[PDB]
């Protein structure tokens, strides 16, 4: 007269969860057996068995894939059976190797299987912490590294951890070149000059020295950026600014030399 009455049902949860599948039955004390891979479960720091008047239950703490699969409630000669799907977290868009020229920014992205996956960056496998220098950006399942102001020693291999899955790929600095130098001018006292450098790539950062020493930015000394050529633009030029003149972006320079004929 004993009948099965509320059945286990599937249970799909993330790993390290602790889930439980339940069976009830018409009367108080029935004895049960649970079962997963043909072997009877018993109590364990995994597994507790919980009976309750009626109610039956197989609590699972800190699940595994292992754990994953079938599990059977034997109540006399009844049985049912429900499953257990065990989520893992992984990653489901991976990161592209870049190149990128020193100064600028560079970024890596990928996606991950569930939210709230906390962020953990390596370069060449040790951990980096958030700074000026590396942004770290959680948008839902989007994990993201910025990675600002970038110099050769950036070039390395950065990784995202997820769960027990990663993710790597390669970052390469690039070298910035002057593929037109710096010329000499030779004015006149009272003239405007400008001295003109074009380099590579666009976006890049820069300034000039003065005899080794970097020119503030004022209304007789400009300096300016179209394409990718810059320029240093002198007012009013007298003998003090006759010197040699040096533009610096990343590891490239060029120096030239301003000649002031007096009066």
């Amino acid at each position: 007269m004993v009948k099965i009455i509320k059945k286990p049902k599937d249970v799909t949860a993330l790993e390290n969860a602790t889930v439980a599948f339940e069976v009830s039955v018409s009367h108080d004390t029935v004895p049960v057996k649970w079962f997963h891979k043909s072997v009877e479960i018993k109590p364990s720091d995994k597994h507790r068995l919980v009976s309750e008047r009626k109610v039956h239950k197989l609590m699972l703490q800190n699940i595994s894939p292992s754990d994953a699969g079938e599990y059977t409630a034997v109540v006399g000669q009844l049985e049912c059976k429900a499953k257990l799907f065990v989520e893992t977290l992984h990653i489901t868009k991976t990161m592209k190797n870049i190149e990128v020229p020193e100064t600028k920014t560079a970024s890596f992205e990928c996606e991950v299987s569930h939210f709230n996956v906390p962020s953990m960056w390596l370069k060449n496998g040790v951990e980096i912490e958030m700074s000026e220098k590396f942004k770290i950006v959680v948008q839902g399942k989007l994990h993201q590294l910025i990675i600002m102001n970038t110099s050769t020693e950036d070039s390395a291999e950065y990784t995202f951890v997820c769960g027990n899955d990663q993710v790597s790929a390669t970052l390469t600095v690039t070298p910035i070149m002057i593929t037109s130098m710096l010329k000499d001018i030779n004015a006149e006292e009272k003239d405007t000059i400008t001295f003109e450098v074009t380099v590579n790539y666009e976006g890049i950062s820069y300034k000039w020295l003065k005899n080794g020493v970097e020119i503030k930015s004022t209304d007789k000394c400009q300096m300016r950026t179209k394409k990718l050529t810059h320029s240093l633009n002198i007012r009013n030029v007298h003998f003090g600014d006759a010197a040699d003149y040096t533009f610096v972006a990343g590891k490239a320079t060029s120096t030239a030399t301003l000649y002031v004929v007096e009066a």
